[PDB]
């Protein structure tokens, strides 16, 4: 079922599902979680479409093959753009985190647990994006859009 304004509780992944009124300015995204214990995989993605090989606005991507690290990149017309990466990891083993997307007219304001974390700035229109796409071995404890 497509999420109003309400918090999601406990979603199950993977979680796709439309932005309530679509992506615009002002826009709030709020993730409680906790990143697992065995957790290897993780992100979230603002998409362009429901359908698989859809344009991605922003891939928001911690890794932790080898050095860990948080990536940022865009997908459009099927190709990846140039990477950028922030070389530390704010989440943690086994740790309970709140992540927050704001969306600003110049970047997506990534904020966790508080702290300001990354700007990602805008690729594609933000006005493209349709739906939040969601993944990974941890657990969700919720979902919620606020409304700009
Ligand atoms: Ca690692």
């Amino acid at each position: 079922p497509a999420p109003g304004y309400q918090p999601t509780y406990n979603p199950t992944l993977p979680y796709y599902q439309p932005i309530p009124g679509g992506l615009n300015v002002g826009m709030s995204v709020y993730i409680q979680g906790v990143a697992s214990e065995h957790m290897k995989r993780f992100f979230v993605n603002f998409v362009v479409g429901q359908d698989p090989g859809s344009d991605v606005a922003f891939h928001f991507n911690p890794r932790f093959d080898g050095w860990d690290k948080v990536v940022f990149n865009t997908l459009q017309g099927g190709k990846w753009g140039s990477e950028e990466r922030k070389r530390s990891m704010p989440f943690k083993k086994g740790a309970a985190f709140e992540l927050v997307f704001i969306v600003l007219a110049e970047h997506y304001k990534v904020v966790v647990n508080g702290n300001p974390f990354y700007e990602y700035g805008h690729r594609l229109p933000l006005q493209m994006v349709t739906h939040l796409q969601v993944d990974g071995d941890l657990q969700l404890q919720s979902i919620n859009f606020i409304g700009g």
